[PDB]
């Protein structure tokens, strides 16, 4: 992680939307036993994480088509791993979509408050995708598995 440059420490970093808040609260312990997502961004005019969208029944190839191509935001995907024995549970990661075609002074408004957001949800897995194409039923599967090959 050498590739880059920095210079002062500080950023314009977002709260946690109240209406949003709740939004995770329940996601986490929903009614459903399905695959869902749930996208948030942040409004610079309140400075402040608030859901964007929620889909539900989605696999994680849709996902990636609903992201945008050059627009940072928040997403929250929830997939269903199974064991064998009979046991399958649902392996809540976060999913910051993060394009190489947007602009640094969005990118950082997620970037900042991305740490918040997740915070909040209580997401004990987090991954930052270069681009949507990355979000793949295999490059998620193998996250959740046992961590990305190299890097």
């Amino acid at each position: 992680g050498s590739s880059g440059s920095s210079g002062s420490d500080s950023l314009v970093v977002c709260e946690v939307d109240p209406e949003l808040k709740e939004t995770l609260r329940k996601f986490r312990f929903r009614k459903e036993t399905n695959n869902a997502a749930i996208i948030m961004k942040v409004d610079k005019d309140r400075q402040m994480v608030v859901l964007e969208d929620e889909l539900q029944n989605i696999s994680p190839e849709e996902l990636k088509l609903e992201l945008p191509e050059r627009q940072p935001r928040f997403v929250v995907y929830s997939y269903k791993y199974v064991h064998d024995d009979g046991r399958v549970s649902y392996p809540l990661c976060f999913i910051f979509s993060s394009p190489v075609g947007c602009k640094p002074e969005q990118q950082m408004m997620y970037a900042g408050s991305k740490n918040r957001l997740v915070q909040t949800a209580e997401l004990t897995k987090v991954f930052e995708i270069r681009t949507t194409d990355d979000l793949t039923e295999t490059w998620l599967k193998e996250k959740l598995a046992s961590g990305p090959s190299s890097g």
